[PDB]
């Protein structure tokens, strides 16, 4: 079992969990590819029957009455059907144990607080639209917001894939531009496409919040636009200069990544939007200030009168505080819910403790739970860390066009 | 089996070739990756044969004249003797090649001018410290500093090594107390520890200069006071907060790690100090800022006034920011080169193009070469990277106890 230091404290742990991993990752002895981003029925049975073997730890009736019957439930169902269905309660469990074991996540000291909506009776788009519209008027709660995820029709045999084909649930168009350039949020062009290629008039503005593209089994994907009401944003300001608010920013509320797939014993849900809250580097440093996105480094700089012809001055270290600063007032003015990199790293510190009492170790991605500012400034720049693949879990997939 | 490797600032792909060739293993598996850790008889042979045909190779020479006849003057020295010596110019070009190999090296831009002292006729410490010297003061250089190796000679059985006790060249004494914590550089308690052990009379001060501690084969090792015109020191100010001097802080001019191994075609030497000039952020923010260091980024934030109240004030980033600043202010003024991690960064990413055409891919560690503030400003914090070992190579060793 690896060994773990930390390199702060100078404590040391033994990963025993990741023993257990399943799948395979990217890396091998020849070479490591962790900074990598993009890394049947008796195989259906096997991880079925392990995720089952995990609910029944979980309710402290491992190999009891009800717990073979269950077993012998799902192979008589694979057997007979090809696939098989999660009681909810599995699927409560199913679903906190795939944010709890995803490695990449900050936020898990969170993983047990999860509201879970049961779709798995939806029947079209329209009525996934209105399943949606409800996972966000929960999850913003006025700014107090509310993890949560929504879980729609299983992947099974004969049909098609329900799929959400935006990325998050709000996001901003991505305009390509008159010279080549692009307006709005260049990590949204495709979509931005897709949409008016599917009927959508667009904008044209910085911040146009996208439609919906929501696809049925085997149906063309169909175009919602989402009640303005709904969509919680927040305009940026700083709180001590005060010409940042010109800059014209915003960003929204709710981050809700719908283009994952869960998987839980076995079973694939292709659509299984989820939901919790920004931390404010997401924003303050990604989204505004990537070069490939909003792209504002520079201009925010030049506003501040820092001297941007040497890379000395750190024109773009102080600039990019500033804007992070912008983001957490701007969220806190608001009332709604956001969290500074210095405190979830320091929650992700707790979480990893838990889960070395609890379960042997952590599968934690070091460059993701890493902040993109201020690294070493955190506690879990000092941590060293095993990544590792566990199910229940979120996975990649391909979009679907 | 060529990693696909993408830049997500740009979108551009290449494929890394040369990982194929790595040796000696790293510490990742398909179940589990290890990059976060920082420490993971003929067949002299087969290292040895490989490594003068990428001599030969390099200079265009390869299947000709001196080729062949040094692959066999190179097999009788260890059919002979069981080693052999390198020639003068394969001991260069080794040294320069290790320090191109290194993957957590991010100034490796810099690995063709590499100045080459050649201790291999060494012996004792006195002579040692001749040697240490000389390489002092030349890559110091009054402040102008080039970077430099030192080869003490190479390891035979039956005989000890040339070890170098201390870390680097240049190491601030870390004393403990009536009460357990440290005066001084925390990072050196324990090389503190063994100079007042060997004789050495300690200082009282946060910044006083430890002495080395010199090893010959079989021999026990040597005090020696470095010469205290030998060692630049730059007292830190910051170029806008005048108080910033009264906090006494200094950092010393020339990195030299002093603890590391040159292997070379099979070849092993214990000592081999190299050293070059700092990147900013070395000091700024790991030696300056770590809290098991000289933590020093809430003593700042107080004398900037800001409220350490709450970590979403971003207190931990502004303070940590100026002390960057004043760290390339008070080099610059003191002409004493550096490098900040803007600038170094922009030059990695130079580097691995030129090596994406010279060699087909190039070994870098992505948590190492990213920055420990700011990361994603730089443009290395959006280069997927791939990280093998490569011969010769500068590899970690136990302490000589
Ligand atoms: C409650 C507060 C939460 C916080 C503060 C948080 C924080 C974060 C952050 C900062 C990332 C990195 C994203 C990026 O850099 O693009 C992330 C990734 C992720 N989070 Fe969390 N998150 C929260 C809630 C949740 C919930 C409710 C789930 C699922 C039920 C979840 C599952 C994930 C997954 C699967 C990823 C990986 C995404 C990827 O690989 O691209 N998170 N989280
Ligand atoms: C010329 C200017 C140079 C700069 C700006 C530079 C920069 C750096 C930095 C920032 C690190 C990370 C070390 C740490 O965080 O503790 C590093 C590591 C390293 N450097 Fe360079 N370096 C330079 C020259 C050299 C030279 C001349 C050599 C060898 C001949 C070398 C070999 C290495 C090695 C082996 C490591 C890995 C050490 C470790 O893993 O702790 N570097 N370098
Ligand atoms: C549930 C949740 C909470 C949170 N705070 N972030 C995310 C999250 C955000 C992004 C967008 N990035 C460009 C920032 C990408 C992902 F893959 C995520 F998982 C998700
Ligand atoms: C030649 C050279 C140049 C440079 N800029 N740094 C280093 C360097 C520094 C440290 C100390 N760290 C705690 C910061 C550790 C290492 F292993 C290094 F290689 C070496
Ligand atoms: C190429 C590199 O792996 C990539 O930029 C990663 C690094 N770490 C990250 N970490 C988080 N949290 N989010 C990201 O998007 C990334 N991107
Ligand atoms: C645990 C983690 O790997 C460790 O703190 C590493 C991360 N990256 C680093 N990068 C550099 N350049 N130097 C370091 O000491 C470290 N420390
Ligand atoms: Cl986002
Ligand atoms: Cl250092
Ligand atoms: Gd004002
Ligand atoms: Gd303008
Ligand atoms: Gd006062
Ligand atoms: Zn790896």
């Amino acid at each position: 079992f690896p060994r773990v230091k930390n390199w702060e404290v100078g404590s040391i742990t033994y990963d025993t969990l990741s023993a257990q991993a399943q799948q395979d990752g990217p890396c091998t002895p020849r070479r490591c590819l962790g900074s990598l981003v993009f890394p049947a029925p008796e195989q259906l049975l096997s991880q079925a029957r392990d995720f089952i073997n995990q609910y029944y730890s979980s309710i402290k009736r491992s190999g009891s009455q009800a717990h073979e019957q269950r077993l012998q439930e799902v192979e008589a169902e694979v057997a007979a059907t090809g696939t098989y269905q999660l009681r909810e309660s599995e699927l409560v469990f199913g679903a906190k144990q795939a944010w709890r074991n995803a490695p990449r996540c900050v936020g898990r000291i969170q993983w047990g607080k999860l509201q879970v909506f049961d779709a798995r009776d939806c029947r079209s788009a329209q009525e996934m639209f209105t399943y949606i519209c409800n996972h966000i008027k929960y999850a913003t709660n006025r700014g107090n917001l509310r993890s949560a995820i929504t879980v729609f029709p299983q992947r099974c045999p004969g049909r098609g894939d329900f799929r959400i084909w935006n990325s998050q649930l709000v996001r901003y168009a991505g305009y390509r531009q008159q010279d080549g350039s692009v307006r709005g949020d260049p990590a949204n062009v495709e979509i931005t496409e897709l949409c008016i290629q599917h009927g959508w008039t667009p904008g044209n503005g910085r911040f146009d919040v996208l439609p919906l593209l929501l696809q049925a089994p085997d149906e063309p994907p169909e175009l919602f636009l989402l009640p303005p009401e709904l969509v919680l944003e927040v305009p940026l300001e700083h709180p001590t200069l005060e010409w940042f608010a010109a800059l014209g920013l915003r960003w929204y509320a709710l981050p809700a990544v719908s283009n994952m797939l869960l998987e839980i014993g076995g079973l694939e849900f292709p659509a299984a939007p989820f939901s919790g809250w920004y931390m404010s580097t997401e924003i303050g440093t990604r989204n505004l200030c990537d070069p490939h996105r909003y792209n504002i480094l520079e201009d925010v700089a030049v506003c501040m009168d820092l001297d941007t012809r040497t890379t000395s001055s750190l024109w773009k270290d102080k600039a990019a505080v500033e804007i992070n600063v912008a983001v957490l007032h701007s969220y806190q003015l608001a009332k709604v819910t956001i969290v500074d990199h210095h405190a979830a790293t320091a929650s992700f510190m707790k979480h990893l403790e838990n889960e070395q009492k609890a379960r042997g170790g952590c599968p934690a991605d070091w460059a993701w739970i890493v902040p993109p500012i201020s690294g070493s400034l955190t506690p879990v720049f000092h941590q060293e860390m095993v990544n590792y693949f566990l199910s229940p879990a979120f996975r990649y997939q391909p979009d679907p066009w």
